[PDB]
Parts: C-alpha cells; sequence; structure tokens
C-alpha cells in the first residue's frame, strides 16, 4: 500500500491562494513546510475555515487570519477603535460586525471539549467567541452559542471529512492525528 507525501497532498487539494497564504505564515514564524508538513496542511485547514465561516455570511465578518501579523494587528486595532471592542491578548481569526465581537476558530485532532477549554484559558477573555470543529464532525462554542445555521457549518464538517478521507486514502491520516500539539 502505498504512503503519498503530505506536501503533495497539500498543493493538490488547497486552493492555491491558501497554501500561499499558509507558506507566508510559515516562514513569518520562520517554520519549515518541507519539515514540519503536518504542520503546513493544519495551517492550510484553519486558513480554509476561517474563510468558509466567514462567507457563510457575507459582509457579516472581518477577515483577521491569513494577514500577515502586523497588518492583523492593524486590522484589529482599528476595528477596536470604531466600534469600541476591547483590544484581544492575542490574534484572532475573525471579528463578527452583527455579534459585535471577536471570533477564534480552532480546529483540531484532538478531543473538541479539551481543545476548547485550553483555548478559552490561553485567551483570557470574557468577550472573545471561541467556536471549535474536529475532523469528525464534533463541535463546541463559547456558551453553546454556534454563530452560524446548521447548513453553513454542516459545509465546514463535510469539508473536514474529505480532507481526512483523502488523507486517509493516501496514508497520510495517521500521521496527521497522532502529530498535533
Ligand atoms: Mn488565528
Ligand atoms: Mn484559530
Amino acid at each position: 500500500g502505498p504512503l503519498g507525501s503530505m506536501e503533495d497532498f497539500v498543493r493538490q487539494c488547497f486552493n492555491p491562494m491558501i497554501v500561499e497564504l499558509a507558506e507566508k505564515t510559515m516562514k513569518e514564524y520562520g517554520e519549515d513546510l518541507k519539515i514540519e508538513t503536518n504542520k503546513f496542511a493544519a495551517i492550510c485547514t484553519h486558513l480554509e475555515v476561517c474563510f468558509m465561516y466567514s462567507d457563510a455570511s457575507k459582509h457579516r465578518f472581518e477577515i483577521i487570519e491569513g494577514r500577515d501579523r502586523t497588518m492583523a494587528w492593524t486590522v484589529v486595532n482599528s476595528i477596536c477603535n470604531t466600534t469600541g471592542a476591547e483590544k484581544p491578548k492575542f490574534l484572532p481569526d475573525l471579528y463578527d460586525y452583527k455579534e459585535n465581537r471577536f471570533i477564534e476558530i480552532g480546529v483540531t485532532r484532538r478531543e473538541v471539549h479539551i481543545y476548547y477549554l485550553e483555548k478559552a484559558n490561553k485567551i483570557k477573555s470574557e468577550k472573545t467567541h471561541i467556536h471549535i470543529f474536529s475532523f469528525t464532525g464534533e463541535e463546541m462554542a463559547t456558551k453553546a452559542d454556534y454563530t452560524l445555521d446548521e447548513e453553513s457549518r454542516a459545509r465546514i464538517k463535510t469539508r473536514l471529512f474529505t480532507i481526512r478521507q483523502e488523507m486517509a486514502s493516501r496514508g497520510l491520516w495517521d500521521s496527521f492525528r497522532q502529530s498535533e500539539r
């Protein structure tokens, strides 16, 4: 049974723009995708989830994820100046203009409730909303408020499922699942 390479998978599976933004995120952190390739895949996956989440409701969200860090903070600080939002301690992923809050999107291969609790412990915010997806359909969100409707979230979950089945098909899932954290 053949075992594919994760780089081949990422470049074949993810949109060119997503791959390029992921390369940029890794460079900005000085990470080498040729060595940390499971991480490369996880970054692309996280980017794509953030984009799908925003696209579920045109106009509602500002995207923070994907931007260079300096531009990301520029955008965050502008949103805070404009809307009166409290400045987050860590860069979030989106800003929700309807619910008036920043959102941290988590995508995990670990148990979603534990991942959620860890995220919540890290950001130290009474305000930032957290929404966690797993690759097998489970999710967890702040105050049991899932923000988007069932169809939109199903679209995201189906995508995560497809990625996982594609990986497994190439023998890449075992390592990807086990490599997190
Ligand atoms: Mn982020
Ligand atoms: Mn995130």
